[PDB]
């Protein structure tokens, strides 16, 4: 039913700048609908669009939900730069992450070009202008390097007590050749990656990026031109190649796998892709002649990539009792994603043949280079119901889960003394007698879920998304460094292309 | 006699990047000459430009040397930015602070245009953090009326976050007079300036209405208001949204005044400094960042003839730095250099005509002269005195050349003399030995009534279409009154600026 989302606790946080003054949420929805229809020159879309939103089918990022529609917003957070090795390049990327960040953006860089320190300074010493950048203009920037950089161990102290970089995110590049050699038995390799592990489990970074994972499985376009994807971004699931010349920009939309069975014989992933490349529009409309976005417009003109991902796969398990290890969840991964992903690509094909092609896809058949992408989108789940985010399990069933509830219900058991009890055993629900395995299983949480599991799930979605997917892992302090090790190695050698942060 | 200043010191000082790898004094001087001489279209006065820097009557700037006559070279290390109150437009100048340092220049800016609190101060975050990065000296200007004026006056305190910017406050003639008349809050405000000044050197002082009063005509027919100064003080230029000032830097040795004050050495010194702008000029042609420096160059010409060896020429004639006759050679010699390098400037109109803002003013350079601190010149030609400033001390290891020879004509150029000199802190007002006459003549920067200094600053000031580096000492021991009076008398009497305050 339409606007079943929107209570007290959504409308709080849509007043947090997702609406304009004096705007109700549905004449927001509209306000957006109508812009995105405007875009695509299809004003009888409008209706569907707004269809989709009121019914919680897709969320739409907070970018969109404040500038779609008006005059000058620009409906984008998504941004990265390719820093290269000249003081003048430099100085243009800084100025890109300056005006990205004015905006309202998410930034990320990639610094791998850049000249050790003693060279004819270092990548590590050029960062901090884009540390007092973050500190000067409630911006975020992750900053990305390479593992095999010579300045990697100055890099991986950045945010430790003392250290003089704290506003900035971190990532490593780690390619195959890297990993294999180290496995192996590299001394000075594994010396960085015990620091690597030793960083992530004190700080919950830096974020993996696995580039041969990357590279391997992106859009055979990008082979064909040898256009490299040389870093993520701000939360490490965007994959897209940025240059001297093209910073790389994705709009991102989220499809609510909770009513995975109210929309899935429906146009709405259809529908979603077309209100993506309409977002993408009036943002590049809106940035033609802005000198520090020539490098995202030109980037968006060409690519067109798009984001589309999902959030509440918890949910959805949950709502079907299924629970989130074992081989019901890896087919029903298979399913969903095989599905959606069908349907993105055939709406890329579509648009093609109504809008034709970029120039970089002439001879492809899409308009398009990628279709989708999984954020965290705490935000969009929060808004819409309190669903799980992303593909993320739940952290606690009490911190009240809408379907461990009703289950309750059914066996009487929905009392205050059995909250209690969740409560006090940390929104757990293992302690209690009255729960089969299998309703036990239903609802463990994130701790209690196999982090193998997580990663073996990831690995087979992967396969469906032509980007990435933010990926958080909790590993508790006690579990053994050995342990995490193969971890990271079973996430490598299954494809998982990054890690976002790791839990504790 | 040619080369008369070069040794073993001076070469040690000139073997720090002034001379090209493998190149003797006598070769560097010729490639600057025959630079300077091709520039002008007159080969001819090649040898004029190489007889006057041998023999000492010319000293040239540090980028001079290193630069002129290469292929790429920049002579020029003197820049100053506007930046204006939009936040693409702080971007831009910070990447003209970026290359401009890079290239090996001193730089400043004026922040004064800047809304009040992130507010000025914190974007001086961003500049400070380009010169511990870039491979430099900025000078941060605001005036003393901006609301952010305290958080300015804390910048290079025990734990402010900005340690690398020097500082400098523009003070206006309506704040000074109510600061005077007895507004609490300036007197407040004027308090934690002088305990600055006391406890740090800084900020500098710029007396808005001093600089603007007494500038070129051109400038107050087109309002172009000078709003700051450059690194050291002494430039009076108007800087712009796409104009940032620059000039050239020479020096006039006073010391061998006796010697070219008949000749055409202030002429060709002139004719060299158009050259040098000239030598920037084409270099700089078609580079982005360095776009509004070459624009000012072009359209303004602004050259910077200073002076040195003003207390050594004193000395040589056994002149006290006190009293009226020191005040009349002021006068002399500033009007006679000042008048030759009025109509060395119409001459060079005459012969390559007026540049754009100069069209029927009759001359090539909106400004000719400007008085800088000259410590590395002074101290390459024979260690003479630097600026317009008296020697600190007559033994600091260098002995003072005209004490050293009144004492040679008394048998007291011995070790005894030398080492209760030293143990007086360079001073001889301890020596019974010399007349009353002979002390006035050899008292010491801090022994100087600082009041005649001021004083000399003003007459002199009048003479000078720039400013002049004008340093203080002020001993702890000074009350806070007499310190306040000594700003005033300054303001007073036409002085444009205030350098450095030390405090021996």
């Amino acid at each position: 039913t339409k606007m079943w989302w929107k209570n007290s606790e959504s409308e709080q946080i849509l007043n947090r700048g997702y609406l304009l003054k004096g705007e109700t949420v549905e004449g927001a929805i509209d306000r957006i609908c109508t812009a995105a229809a405007r875009r695509l020159y299809k004003p009888e879309l409008k209706e569907s669009f707004v269809e989709m939103i009121e019914r919680g089918w897709m969320s739409i990022s907070s970018p969109v939900w404040a500038n779609m529609g008006t005059e000058r917003g620009l409906p984008i957070s998504c941004f990265n730069v390719h820093v290269p090795d000249k003081i003048e390049g430099i100085t243009h990327k800084l100025g890109e992450v300056i005006m990205q960040t004015k905006i309202g953006g998410g930034t990320s860089g990639y610094f791998g070009e850049l000249r050790e320190r003693g060279s004819a300074s270092g990548a590590v010493s050029f960062m901090k202008l884009f540390d007092t950048a973050m500190d000067t203009i409630r911006g975020a920037f992750a900053a990305y390097l390479d593992i095999d950089h010579p300045d990697i161990e100055e890099f991986l102290k950045i945010k430790s007590i003392g250290n003089p970089i704290q506003n900035l995110f971190t990532g490593i590049c780690v390619p195959d050749y890297w990993m294999q050699e180290m496995i192996d038995g590299d001394a000075d390799k594994r010396q960085i990656w015990a620091k690597v592990l030793e960083s992530r489990q004190q700080k919950g970074l830096p974020y993996i990026f696995f580039s041969d994972n990357v590279n391997k499985n992106k859009p055979q376009v990008y082979k064909d031109q040898n256009l490299r994807i040389n870093a993520s971004n701000l939360c490490s699931e965007i994959m897209l190649p940025s240059t001297h010349d093209e910073s790389f920009i994705c709009c991102l939309s989220s499809m609510n796998l909770e009513l995975y069975e109210e929309w899935k014989d429906t146009e709405a992933v259809k529908l979603a892709i077309f209100f993506l490349d309409a977002v993408l529009q009036e943002f590049i409309e809106k940035t033609e002649g802005n000198y520090y976005l020539s490098a995202a417009n030109k980037f968006a003109k060409r690519h067109r990539a798009l984001g589309l991902g999902v959030l509440g796969w918890h949910s959805y398990l949950q709502k079907n009792m299924i629970p989130f290890e074992g081989m019901e969840a890896k087919m029903k991964t298979t399913e969903i994603f095989k599905h959606i992903s069908d349907k993105a690509d055939k709406a890329s094909q579509e648009l093609a043949r109504i809008y034709g092609e970029p120039e970089l896809l002439k001879g492809y058949g899409r308009r398009n280079t990628t279709t989708m992408a999984i954020a965290p989108t705490t935000s969009s789940s929060a808004i819409l119901g309190q669903t799980s985010p992303g593909i993320e399990p739940f952290s606690s069933n009490y911190y009240k889960n809408k379907y461990l509830k009703k289950l309750l219900e059914e066996k009487g058991l929905d009392n205050e003394e059995v909250w209690r009890g969740i409560m006090l055993n940390g929104g757990s629900v293992q302690h209690m007698s009255q729960l089969t395995q299998q309703e036990k299983d239903v609802f463990k949480t994130f701790k209690e879920i196999s982090q193998l599991e997580i990663v073996q799930q990831a690995g087979i979605r992967q396969k469906f998304v032509d980007q990435g997917q933010s990926l958080n892992l909790n590993i508790p302090a006690e579990l053994a460094i050995k342990d995490v090790n193969r971890l990271m190695i079973e996430a490598w050698q299954q494809g998982v292309k990054s890690l976002y942060y790791q839990r504790s």
